């Protein structure tokens, strides 16, 4: 089913995360975790504080889908076990020090053909698949989008619906 699933995006904010290469998604679905680029970091701390959930929607670039949705599950920290991401050219390891805590809520991917009837309208009515790293997504559009992926029977929503 999927009321547990539509109980998690009730109210829900969404972020589009784009990843410039697949070792950091396939790196975050086995750890649980994620980091952005500083002006990111801060609005999804502020974020964090501000809704129920905040949904991290992944894509990552080049591939032509998105790779599957998580959710905050904490504040960015610094200075942890670090985490070996493969560093995009100009792209530092101090400028992603800060880590995310996520639960994944579908690991499924969805190709971008799939998602051609969704816009967004914080970026300008465009393709939802559309967006910098970090764009957020509005609420009808970001529901939507989740709700279109297929299933990932893996999940078990009762302890993230525990963390809300
Ligand atoms: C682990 N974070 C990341 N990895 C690869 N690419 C990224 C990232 N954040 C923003 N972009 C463009």
């Amino acid at each position: 089913g999927t009321s547990k699933l539509k109980y998690v995006l009730q109210d829900a904010r969404f972020f589009l995360i784009k990843s410039n290469n697949h070792e950091n998604v396939s790196l975050a679905k086995a750890k649980g975790v994620w980091s952005t680029l500083p002006v990111n970091e801060k609005k999804l701390n502020l974020a964090f504080r501000s809704a129920r959930s905040v949904i991290l929607i992944f894509s990552v670039r080049e591939s032509g889908k998105f790779q599957g949705f998580a959710r905050l599950s904490s504040e960015s920290h610094h200075g942890g076990s670090p985490i070996h991401w493969v560093l995009p050219a100009g792209m530092s390891a101090k400028m992603l020090g800060g880590v995310f805590k996520i639960d994944w809520i579908c690991r499924r991917e969805l190709p971008f053909t799939k998602s051609a009837h969704l816009t967004n309208p914080w970026n300008e009515h465009k393709p939802v698949k559309i967006g910098r790293d970090g764009q957020e997504i509005e609420l009808e559009c970001g529901t939507q989008l989740c709700l279109l992926f297929p299933p990932d029977e893996s999940i078990d929503l009762y302890q993230v619906i525990h963390k809300m």
